[PDB]
């Protein structure tokens, strides 16, 4: 007696495959980078550093599954090319962490050509931020821009990156906390209009159905793997606003990690937030958990539901599939960017944006809380 | 039959007491600081940043007994309410950008910061912080010391205002055993004038000592405080100055109750986002030990030395266990040492056992055989 109906085009301009990396900008990596390591169970797996010729730039590859996280950070230029990401530059990363502090300066996605599409982009509105170049005639890399400072990383393939040596590891079983992928990279935008109007006029992403400040849209791709979600404020206390103060202008919201078991994450990266890791927003009451029963009784268990309660994740679902979620602290010293830990349940064949984003834990929370 | 005579004149212009902390400029100061408290086991213990009403930098507190270690990145300018008077936004980021992750301010703990601040700046010292009282409680000054570091004086009447305490709220807070801050070193291309300026407004006297830098250790009266200066003669401290565009701090020797818990400690968090060590000697270096500190250090504890890579030094009063880690940022700069002072019991002179300078040929004597 009810139904949603989604409806797909297909209208990618290019060939897209999934996401390959994020790059956050940092004014020294190393702390940065084995911060993340140790309080999201990712390992040290590559670098560019002085170590291994790059007097340019020091960056550092954390993984987990599929997810990798790069942390880049500048040397002085009185140390000069030995640079290994062509597109950097000691100008731009001083003004973008300056500017903007912590933050995600690269959303890189793996494509068929980055050469056929960077000119498929700026041809169809994009604003180039590095155009294609090879490295040692296997990898090509370009860049146009996302939103604010952020850019959207284009990577193909002949067959981590040239110039970085593996790492390999000492620990006797590494670091490893159920993370697998990155499912969603959300950004902030004074008017959401303007900006969908350019980012799907570039890249041909259709806009992904959905079943408090903000006005959110999804843009995703032909398998809608790689979702890329945008948020304006809505006046009249936003986080959206206050997202934007802080970050001076548009930015990356936040990073969706997608976990093969949420439990054993949860219970990794909560053991861990006063001991190095990463801190969590506030959980929702007890009534919250005792009304999941009811909505979410048929795909989670007692001891499943009982599980969400003494970790803090909340629980949202749709017409296709069920999504587990909770959310961390800011990352840095600006109440900018955070991290969503989710695992989506059902669209087996696993369906891009199965169970949606959690937009329905808006009110479900309102609701819960409103029982004092 | 030897004898090693020392001299103390305790030419002290102004009466100092300990160090009272290390300030750290950073980029990022909340991952610098959890990285630290992990890696070092010190507990977060105050604050200053937006969430406590300071709009103009985030400034973090780990202690862990009487050591302080102070974290602080500026804010953006667009948002006055700063806990830090002397903070600059324009010489944070020239800081950072120049040298990197560093530390900036060596405060210690004086009678007076103002009639500190006074006789220095008459004897030479280059102001770069004036005294101002913070809430009619504590005075803070500050004099250039060398590069872009700070010499910090700071007083009571009776951390800082506009901080507020964070309670762990853990049932193993933070302590690997690290209780102090036993000196901090710092790097100059030439060793004469840093000398003459820093002692020329001090009164600190030279410690006496018993490759590739010239070194010298400036202590004041009651020898707790301890500013030791390096020039370079290849040189680690050439490649410093190098990386860290001009002169600046190259290490904090930090004093441990028990240096094999806070190895193990250490070494267990390593690769999981602590702090690495320099290479260990070789095993011709520990089979060498008993011959050299057998009376001090019982087979067990040279046992104990071997598994963790700890080196041990002697002179003609005490004995230092001492280690190195590896740099704390992405520059081949500043690096933390973790010693351990055993004798000279008195409750303890400071410099007990020296600070490892016989370690130099003691490392390449055992690398000769093997
Ligand atoms: C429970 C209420 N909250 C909620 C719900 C969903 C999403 C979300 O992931 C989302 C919404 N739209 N799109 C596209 C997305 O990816 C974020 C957030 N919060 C912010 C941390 S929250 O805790 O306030
Ligand atoms: C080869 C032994 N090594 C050693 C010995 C003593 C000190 C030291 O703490 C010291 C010496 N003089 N002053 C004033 C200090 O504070 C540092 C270091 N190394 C670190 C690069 S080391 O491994 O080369
Ligand atoms: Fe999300
Ligand atoms: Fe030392």
């Amino acid at each position: 007696f009810s139904k949603f109906v989604r409806k797909n085009p297909k209208s990618d301009k290019f060939k897209v495959k999934r996401f390959h990396h994020i790059e956050f900008w940092c004014g020294d990596a190393t702390n940065v980078a084995r911060r993340f390591s140790w309080g999201l169970g990712m390992r040290f797996s590559a670098k560019s550093d002085l170590s291994t010729g790059n007097m340019v730039h020091a960056s550092y590859l954390l993984t987990s599954g599929d997810l990798r996280f790069l942390f880049t950070a500048p040397y002085s230029p009185s140390l000069s090319t030995t640079a290994s990401i062509p597109s950097f530059d000691h100008g731009s990363c001083r003004s973008f962490f300056s500017s903007h502090g912590l933050g995600v300066r690269a959303v890189a996605i793996e494509v068929e050509d980055a050469e056929s599409a960077f000119s498929i982009s700026v041809a169809n509105g994009a604003i180039p931020s590095s155009p294609p170049i090879v490295l040692n005639e296997a990898v090509t890399i370009a860049e146009v821009k996302l939103y604010g400072d952020v850019v959207l990383r284009y990577v193909s393939y002949k067959a981590f990156l040239p110039g970085f040596e593996r790492v390999e590891d000492a620990s006797s079983f590494p670091l490893d906390y159920g993370i697998r992928r990155l499912d969603h990279a959300v950004g902030n935008v004074p008017e959401l209009g303007p900006a969908l109007t350019y980012v799907a006029g570039f890249t041909g992403f259709h806009q992904f159905a959905e079943f408090s400040g903000l006005n959110s849209a999804v843009l995703a791709s032909n398998d809608e793997m790689v979702l890329l979600p945008i948020n304006e404020p809505v006046h009249g206390k936003s986080q959206i606003q206050t997202y934007l103060e802080h970050n001076e202008g548009a930015g990356l919201q936040h990073l969706a990690l997608m976990s093969e078991d949420i439990f054993r994450t949860l219970r990794e990266m909560r053991k861990r937030s006063s001991i190095g890791g990463f801190d969590f927003m506030p959980s929702p009451p007890p009534t919250y958990y005792q009304n999941l029963k009811k909505r979410v009784g048929d795909v989670l268990s007692d001891d499943q539901i009982k599980e969400c309660e003494e970790l803090g994740i909340l629980v949202d679902r749709d017409d296709q599939g069920t999504l587990l979620q909770i959310f961390t602290k800011p990352l840095g010293d600006r109440p900018t960017i955070f991290i969503e830990i989710i695992q989506r349940v059902g669209c087996m064949m696993q369906s891009g944006g199965c169970g949606g984003f959690g937009k329905g834990n808006f009110s479900e929370l309102f609701k819960s809380i409103e029982e004092y």
